[PDB]
């Protein structure tokens, strides 16, 4: 609390006015006068702060100290001047100082919106989110019945897809009577349908990775992995292999092919991956996913590889 | 410690049928029975109720435990205990109730493991957890000539000895790694090897023991199938330092020509492959 | 405000103005004359009483200085210090004789001593003036830069409608082709509501089209790759790597494979093809990619990227690949 | 001699001596007997006796306080300070050391086994006794081979000539004893040179030979190094085990008259795999691939013969 | 410092150093100057009647030496010696132990070029006459170099490769800012004034130099001789579109000489996930002439992509 | 602190030493010290009623060889032990608890090359006897190294590797440059005027000698033996396009000398970053001929290219 309430001061004292705005996905600050919002209809609104003391250079860079106290990190204009950490409520805040900004007067930061909703899976179909595709039905279907059955499917796109949003709603599917441990960064998923389960986090010195070799010692009927990025990939190549019931992931990538590269690619990064051959990986990967669904830059399903 | 732990699982660590006990740090016990079914516990009533642990309990059992900023948040903690099995089915109870039944050979496997088993086969059993892998291992342990000599390595003492008089319990945990257990185990002479399950580095050298013409071995692992079995074999080779040269299909082929079986169980404690060497 | 941000900054800019005075002074001293000049983009010493000035129009001018106290091997290895000394370097006649630093106003500078040079008396300094001058794309028509090739006016709408849709574009060719300034230029076909982020070692781009964006800039322990990490955790929209050298490489390898909007860098190479080849070999150098074969990633890259536009050593255009 | 043996053969006594009586008070018996090859207590009363028959025979200590935690931990204690080690129920709980004649001892405490009243050992009784390699004939060791006269005659002339022989197999398959045996062919004029941690190899037709033992900070590895700077023209490598491997490798190529050694493995082919990975746990190994390192042996080991669980040849390599 | 070293140098070596067309001056502790003469020829004296040659003026020098360059040289921990002369040229130095014995001094200098054959030269000698296409390649050498052409002189130690790729540089444009890279100097700068010269040994490899080279904004770079892994570096250079280079290494053709840069690439750490058939077909690409000289200095191979 | 060793030495081995055409002295810890003849055959010698083989006096030349090379030998952390006589040779000593008990002490001296046999000798002999082409390798070997090839001679430890090289070196042109090293001298030169002698020991290796060589302007390298890292060193040397090289080694084939040449250079800390086939691919490359002699001071293979 005490490393919380002041941070908690500082960041309504910025952006106490922008964190309340619905339907935004990003606020940043380039160190400029200006805050710039991201709406989910994909538009950038810039507002002007220049009369506003909260954006001065000690307000700001006291607002920077309190996110990095917060997660028992530091932020300096020396070794450290990139930091990564999170809000009082979990929102992720990227901030960059001097030298790597372009100069002394400018501070730059950054905070994703976790759209905190969940849609129903109808929903999605009375969108037309597999409107593009040449089998809607047969998707569709494939879905409802191969997550239930327990495959691992992998919904994926770009930054702000959908991805997350998506493998919430699919995940009424999942037979109640299972256990279910996710392993988020910050809480975005929601259990409104499973009550046997667990939410693991996790940030600072405790890797995603930790989670997930604990989630293996936790005795989970399903698993779910917010998001592969880095070396976690590898451990995810392990439990895909170590015949566990059914597990549901997201990651950027472009296509059902790009995804396989990028998890080979992400796996590759891991110490014990280093006499794993490439297209070992891959192949491997191409081998336990069972589907995967990737979504276009306009929340549209373009692409439903299976088998 | 024996105190604190059955302070707050003094009640649960009697049970009815259970495998694992697990807290969520949110007043509520879960406890997984052998039946397949989760327990939940409302503790809500109860005062008794480096931020990753890996430990044991006063009597052995494996405990897991995490703190926050690993747990959700400040006031969530994470405990799990892994509850074992200690009843050794006859095998021909697994026979009764249909384990082989899947199996479109069901009568040829049979025999396999019998006589594979007592000629001193390399077999592996595997499966997801709570398949009852070490559970069938212990039972078609009858099939091991009663003058073998048998050493196991588990954390847990979980095996039990019905047929063997002639054998010695080893366990690892804490400073003392599986890896010194089975590396002890070359040293004391057996004749059959019982792994209770490969995990990680061991499995390298669990590997040259193969390789260094043993009587027979068994163990089992987690893996979803004959061939998921290997990959994984081959992963957890590769995490030992000593595998920094080997090339990844040279550990793969080294085990798929080493290992004479393996029983793969579903989600149903039912057999639902069961491999024969062929190279 | 300024007179908190003045207070604010205060102390601290007074310090690094200590810091850089030794610099500051000794680099006037000598090649104070020299980096006034305009339209220049390298200035030479070979420790032999000639400053070489290396104008855009590519051509050397030879400078007397023989007659200057400021180019004698004390004056020249004070220098010389300064710049080390301004990156935490040190630079000696034994394990550090070859140096890379920095002038105060963030320009390159290569040093080299004997005993790498060719004698005791011999001091080696090259200096990179970085691109300093804007230039609407249209400039670039109105000269030529696509006359030789065979497809002008194909190209040109490529370059327009190709960047402003989002792909991933590559200008390459030798030190002094004019790669910089001509990726600056093109910036304008990016759609202006576009979030922009970029990545160099020294202020060169320029945002004369776009409103929302942040500069990175990488040097000592931040690593490029470090801002790119950054990067992709800031939300942009389109990502200018200034220009790709190492290891940041395979990261950027990866971006091209997240999904992302566009991408705009450049590297130097002979030619589409070079540019390949070379990207590979800078991706390998990076750890993570041990187990990734080679023409694995060379195809990856032949699959990524969009068009490559090569610039002779004339500053022309001399190879526009597309697909 | 005994003045100038008198400082060493007086410490050697004053540790020894109170291990040769625990030794003899738990295991006098037991050590006494004909044609055993291991000895093993599992804290439970009884003793097991492996014959070279194979069988396993049990023995019933229940009324013996030789075999009371305190007079076993006793013996514990005496194996460790023998070998300058230390045993406890900590750090400490598993021990590797050797009796006063040498044999090979085991010993764990808990909490590594079962629990506070159970403690484990076990002796690795060395053979010692050479048969003529004719008795391995009239025995019918070349039996299960298709090949039986040409292999005996292959194995004679071979090492003859000077050839790189392995003998291979599992424990107790008679490996040493073998290759004691085979000895024979050796030109009586070679220098011997071998290297065991225990003297069990036997030096009956040559006269120009030297033993070297390893053990403690002395390790195989130092004894082969040694080996090839005493002139030999024989080397003989009771086993191999680890890093040695790799050092074996360079002396293979280092081209010298011929080299003998076993080591445990199921066949040819996982002779040479296993040869590989010893070889790579050596530090000079950091660079050489695996292919590159099992090509290579392939390349040196000009036979190998391996022993089925029956001590019988079931196997003979040759450089084809 | 510097003066005393003159006169020991002067006093030893003055009439050797000043012979004309010499490129080695070597004593071996036995009252006989050895001189290397460019006609490859080794002359010996004897110096026997000469006090500046005995043990003690000798170690005189010796010092001399070590104490010019900072350094020192005893019959210990510093038996062997390397620096240089007043003028620059390098000099070895070595003393018992390392020597036979204890009237044993060894020492050993090096020469710089300075004279370089008109390509002209070459042309009279008929170092073009085995070609079939004489008058092509000359014109090829003359116009690829001049146009920026990647060529490659190989062939035999002491084919005159170096010799002869010093004789080609004529044909750049005298405009060029060159940079060569070598670890002793024989090149020679006849034409260019803008130019600067790199040396590697010791703890600085050629592949140092090579990438310094890089970041000096060079015209042309010249890289005396492919040997070990800068082999690798200098593939990526040619990759990076660099305007024109000049190199020389030892093989038996055009062919070798690409297996043999494939090999000497491979060596490099960084390629160790590049196939072989990578690299050559890589060079094979980029190389645009090869030059190699038969054993009696004269071309029996012109390579031309 | 050489005197008291020279006084053990000739005590126990005095009458040993003497002898001629032997190679190697052994003594098992037994009472019997045996002799190796270059005929092959082992000599046994009874010395049992000698004190001057007693565990003192023993011990006492075992400390004089330690003390001798600054080393220590005992019966606890240092029970082997390598060094040399005051002459050279190398010996090798090896004390309880390496050696099988109490009262026994293993010590073997290696005689190095003294006498020098011409090559015609070694034809007369019928050096060249068990080779099929007799008459080919014989030219090789007397036109490849006059041409100036990269050979290697290698065999067993008394196989004549030493001697053989010396005999060859007559095929060197006498104009030519030599430089070899040791670190005993054993070569002669008997055909040639310009040349100097390095040996190492000690602080300075092999490497070290090898570094200043190629700093010495040779014509000719010839590296008594091969070891250990020097490979590496050597290994370059070869790249670097020099003129001729001439090296022994311990193997027993063409194809062993390779291997255990690439094995040698990794040991290098250089060699870091290449990989194995990397290296022995490097050495099959430039190595000319390797000449393997047999148990019986004879040639058992004579490869080439």
């Amino acid at each position: 609390e005490a490393a919380l309430n002041p941070l908690r001061h500082a960041t309504e004292e910025l952006f106490g006015d922008f964190l309340k705005m619905e339907n935004i996905t990003e606020i940043c600050y380039n160190g400029n006068k200006v805050v710039w919002v991201l709406k989910n209809n994909g538009e950038w609104q810039p507002f002007d702060v220049r009369d506003r003391k909260a954006f001065s250079l000690s307000r700001l860079m006291h607002f920077a100290r309190c996110c990095a106290s917060f997660k028992k990190k530091t932020i300096d204009n020396y070794e450290n001047p990139i930091l990564s950490s999170n809000l009082a409520n979990g929102e992720r805040v990227q901030i960059v100082l001097s030298p790597v900004t372009v100069n002394d007067e400018t501070i730059s930061i950054s905070i994703r919106i976790p759209s905190k909703t969940t849609y129903p899976h109808s929903f999605f179909e009375e969108q037309g989110f597999y409107n593009l595709l040449d089998n809607k039905e047969q998707a569709i279907s494939a879905i409802k019945d191969g997550i239930a059955i327990g495959k691992n499917v992998i919904v994926c796109g770009g930054t702000g897809s959908g991805k997350t949003t998506y493998i919430k709603s699919i995940m009424e599917f999942i037979p109640k009577e299972e256990r279910i441990i996710s392993i988020e960064d910050t809480e975005e998923i929601v259990f409104k349908h499973h009550k046997n389960y667990t939410q693991l986090f996790f940030g600072g010195n405790i890797t995603s990775a930790d989670c997930l070799k604990s989630c293996l010692r936790m005795r989970p009927d399903r698993i779910i992995l917010g998001e592969l990025r880095s070396s976690e990939a590898y451990d995810f190549y392990n439990v895909l292999c170590s015949g566990h019931k059914g597990t549901l992931t997201t990651l950027h990538a472009g296509s059902s092919e790009e995804a396989f590269i990028r998890l080979a690619n992400m796996s590759s990064s891991n110490s014990a991956a280093r006499n794993i051959k490439f297209e070992s990986l891959i192949e491997g990967f191409k081998d336990l996913i069972d589907m995967i669904v990737h979504i276009n830059h306009h929340k549209q399903c373009d692409e439903f590889y299976i088998k």
